[PDB]
């Protein structure tokens, strides 16, 4: 695998039709789905030349720790869908390429047994029916060493899918929601959250300027500039389309990563001179645990690391925060 | 049914060709007609998030009455061309959707048959040849407990449309204008309605804001921003593309619709957003018409209500009001 | 024929392909003769409702003299190549519908002979290689009763025509420069020229601002914003992009045409509004010709004037006058 | 041959698959690559006309020497690749048409024999491992009469090209770097070569305004606005999209050359209309020596020369000065 679009076709000879459209599919006419890719395909980087390139890193500090590269292995449901080993697989991938995993609400192994894998987990949360559970969850996912809340707050519900509703798809009897024997979230819930753990909370789903100025203001650590994979909103601006206005308005004041279509260390470094601290990638993520199980994952880390470590010095950045400082030029 | 375009299909199997081509057809190159996607499909959303959504609404009021979506049947001459109920079951369909239905001039069945079937209906003019006639129909109409006057302004003669040449189309002989047993307007016409009926006056077809400030001017209760669904001027811009500076510069008075190409709850959400009281809704109505006669239209009317309840809480927005003040980015 | 594409399809089937193509082709990669059709399509049009069209009108007055449209045939050399009566077929249908006929220099009947069939003829200028000559021919186009010497101004030498060397094109030897048994030009020559004449001088191919505002303090009665339907410099700027800018800077001081891909009466009044005094048309009057001689240019004529007269309408022009008023958006 | 593209085809033809992808391709997905030709094809010029052309004159003074053209021939290694002749063929045809040749750090002949073959040879520099070894490299060429040291800046080390990872190409066992029996540059090796030299030293590959004025303030002699062909960093900027700010931000204190994508004389006319005091030229050149040795890249320069002629007379261009005056338009 030379490019994350190897691993896409590997996927789709492998996985059930069905299944491979969950994974590939946005809402109404996938608009947003297919905006994501556009954006990033405008962004141009103006690299800067003859900087001292002796000791390149790609490792940044994030929610108080080191992580290997600006990038984290975003949350995606039920990901035995893919794999037999489903999160598993990708939460030892992801430790031992020192990324952080987002462990699920809805992941099919439990977050404690993914948790116990090690590396640096975080936990994606979902607000349910009632303030006492949701918080249950919370305690439950700091317990076990979730190092960050990620609040998914641009599902007050599920966007229509029409590739699954034409396939009828519907959840096989062998994957289940491992964490249990839903709401929507406000900035109320936002403030329980946060009220009741010493983790910081991370606001995924943000696309609106004055949202992630309110979100530095209820106490947030950071933000996730995002459409959900155009999943949700179908018409939703793409997040890399609102990522330098919201780094401007937050002036500091939280982390502020992004996701949606990043399939290179090229994305990347768009992503990072646009502004963001991070991104988050998923569907890639699921691809390359469907063709190749743990190591298919793995893999992936390691053509993401060198892409990343290669356009970064292309570009006369020696850091990470070199990279915020490049310029883009819109084509 | 789980989109629009579905019906379009489901249409394009039953109807003669050169009907399907009379429903379908622009003016000239279509230009226009084309032009109405286009700008929708370069018109993003900025979704708001964590809000109260716990008594989301889709009504409003509009001409003094409660509507159940931000949405009217646009006016559609000769509904029998397209099932031999035409306009009753339409209008029934509407009605029990509680969406305004705007009874045409050139209807195939007579406006008081229609009227009869209850719901809100609306009433649209085509200017006649005399004055008193012209006044006389819209005295039927409001006699006959219409509710708003849609007085067509952007036809001081048809367009031509190269489908219908072609294909040689003509109505048949089984279609009939049935009000029945024209000339161009002006803003003297514009007057003699207005001072002739206690209706709310609608101007349908405004898209240069000077004629936007005057039709309030000159006593509208409202306007459509409207290139008349690419059949009149080919070349004339999209209303969408008009819509906000028009919005602007009436500052509230009088309603502004705005109509070509909405497809979706989405592209209600975006009309929404960009400043509109309420769309009309013409083509896909006469789709589902043609496929499945009221049940068809009831389906129609439907699936676009539980899509503009979807897009707007994903939106963040409880209510119509909120969705106007969503913004935009174009893409 | 109920469009100017119509003509062409039967133009290719009766010309000679090296024949059609060297009508049909630009200079080097295509891109201005592309361009000059792109940037058409990109203008919108916003057209006025509610005026008095009981008098719609396209005449203007142009160069001393009523014409029935606001445009003339562009010159074309060596129409012979196109149908046998040539020149003269393309004369008298020009004659009878009260459109300004170009004669061009490389005419392949005599300017006098083509003079001969009345209307309103114009003359196209070649400069040649000696100033006496280029006089000579210029006093014989005045005796003839030509009414406005158009000096095209963009042929210091022919642009490289990469169809033509393809095809190895060359003049059949029945076609021949009736008007004999050429230099590059300068402003010095556009002296000459009006110190000779008392016809107005326009010139033709002007596309900067400096160059439009020059050659009305050189004592132009006109311009033509022109890149030569994109056959002299390859990358050069479409005429109809210019156009504002040009009809701003030369605030009155001359009439202003514009050429490049008017095809419709919808085009025409897209240059109109864009400020344009007239246009020229070309390649669709070449493609009338081929396809039916006289009775075609005529039929072109009839169906332009019945385009510019629908289109101005329906934008609430009752004069040309009105349609330059008009304003334009960009999509 | 009447276009570069004739070139491109009959190249494709001779060589192996894996040497034309060698040559044709770029890094990443190739968005660099296809984004030097976008860009330039979105570039329109603004021609002048009716200015003297009697001595219409296309050489440029530039690094102390009359060139024909406002072109030299790009750096592309290991040239014996795509003919057996090389380097000298190139270096013959480009002496014989009066343009400089730029001999490589990675000639497959080496650069005394080169040189040797006279014309104006310039030499371009990878920085290696040791700096007695790289300004040993600069020293051979001033001593060999190369009149200017083009030191490559945006490689500090090789992009990831795909098509080769994908073909597993490797040079041919017959093919050797001929110079020898490599390290990042930074702007400290930028300063040693100036302190060892009388040459003029061009930094290539400059795409930041900062970059460009920091080269000034490092006495620099030129820059190169260049993304390297789009075979280094995979979202980097087309140069020709950087070149007027940077012409406008060095404002005259060293030459300002760009390349990529420059493939007739109507593009040369687009670089100098934007300010650029010359081009490169890569690919073209090396499929005219694919395609006929010698005679081949003879030919193309040819071509090249007539081409550059007739675009600067056809925009009243007089002079290479003249033609930098000119303005341009973006479509
Ligand atoms: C199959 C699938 C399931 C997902 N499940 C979740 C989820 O449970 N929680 C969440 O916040 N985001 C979820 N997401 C969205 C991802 O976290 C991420 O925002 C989106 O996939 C990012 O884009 P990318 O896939 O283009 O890299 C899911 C995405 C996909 C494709
Ligand atoms: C077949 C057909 C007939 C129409 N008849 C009328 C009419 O009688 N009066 C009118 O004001 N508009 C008429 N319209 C225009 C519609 O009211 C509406 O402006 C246009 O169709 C809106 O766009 P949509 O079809 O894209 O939703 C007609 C449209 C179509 C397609
Ligand atoms: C076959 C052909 C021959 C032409 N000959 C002349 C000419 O002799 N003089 C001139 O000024 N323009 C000449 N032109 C350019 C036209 O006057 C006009 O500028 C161009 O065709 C306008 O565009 P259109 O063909 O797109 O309508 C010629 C154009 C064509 C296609
Ligand atoms: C096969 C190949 C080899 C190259 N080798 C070098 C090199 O050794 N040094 C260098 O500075 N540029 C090198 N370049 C880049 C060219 O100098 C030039 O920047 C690029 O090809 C310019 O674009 P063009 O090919 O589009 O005209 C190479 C380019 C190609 C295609
Ligand atoms: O995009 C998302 O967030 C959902 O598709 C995740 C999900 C999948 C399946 C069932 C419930 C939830
Ligand atoms: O308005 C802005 O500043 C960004 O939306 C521009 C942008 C477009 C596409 C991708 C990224 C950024
Ligand atoms: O677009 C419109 O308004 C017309 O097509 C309506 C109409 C149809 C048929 C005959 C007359 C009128
Ligand atoms: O000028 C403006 O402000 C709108 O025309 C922009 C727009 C384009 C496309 C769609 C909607 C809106
Ligand atoms: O575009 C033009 O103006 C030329 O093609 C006219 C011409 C044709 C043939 C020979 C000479 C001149
Ligand atoms: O800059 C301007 O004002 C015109 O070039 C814009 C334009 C583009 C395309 C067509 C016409 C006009
Ligand atoms: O673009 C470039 O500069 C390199 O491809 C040149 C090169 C080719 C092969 C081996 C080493 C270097
Ligand atoms: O911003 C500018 O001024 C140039 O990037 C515009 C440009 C685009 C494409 C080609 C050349 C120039």
């Amino acid at each position: 695998y030379v490019s994350l679009a190897d691993l896409e076709r590997a996927a789709r000879d492998v996985l059930p039709g069905e299944i491979f459209d969950f994974l590939a599919g946005g809402s109404g006419t996938e608009a947003s789905l297919v905006a994501n890719r556009t954006a990033l395909e405008r962004v141009f980087v103006i690299p800067r030349m003859l900087r001292d390139l002796t000791d390149v890193t790609t490792e940044i500090d994030i929610f108080g720790r080191r992580a290997a590269l600006p990038m984290a292995v975003a949350p995606v449901a039920y990901q035995r869908l893919f794999h037999p080993e489903g999160e598993l697989a990708v939460a030892r991938a992801a430790r031992d390429a020192g990324v952080p995993y987002t462990i699920c609400t809805l992941s099919s192994v439990s977050l404690e047994e993914i948790a116990a894998v090690g590396g640096r987990p975080w936990f994606q949360l979902f607000w349910l029916r009632d303030e006492k559970r949701s918080l249950d969850l919370v305690r439950r996912a700091e317990d076990a060493g979730c190092e960050a809340i990620v609040f998914t707050v641009d599902v007050p519900w599920m966007g229509r899918r029409l590739r699954d509703m034409r396939n009828g798809f519907a959840l096989p009897e062998w994957v289940t929601a491992a964490n249990f024997d839903f709401a929507p979230a406000t900035w109320e819930s936002v403030e329980a959250v946060r009220a009741h753990t010493d983790l910081p909370v991370v606001l995924k789903g943000i696309l609106a300027v004055e949202d992630a100025r309110r979100a530095v203001d209820a106490g947030a650590g950071g933000i996730v500039v995002s459409n959900h994979g155009g999943r949700q909103l179908d018409g939703a601006v793409p997040g890399i389309e609102m990522l330098g206005e919201i780094v401007a308005a937050v002036s500091g004041g939280c982390e502020v990563l992004v996701d949606g279509g990043i399939r290179s260390g090229g994305d990347v470094l768009k992503a990072t001179a646009l502004g963001a601290s991070a991104v988050l990638v998923g569907r890639p993520v699921m691809w390359a645990l469907a063709a190749a199980g743990q190591d298919g994952v793995r893999q992936l880390l390691e053509l993401l690391a060198e892409e990343v470590r290669d356009a970064m010095g292309l570009a006369g950045c020696e850091s990470v925060g070199a990279a915020r400082r490049l310029n883009t030029k819109l084509g």
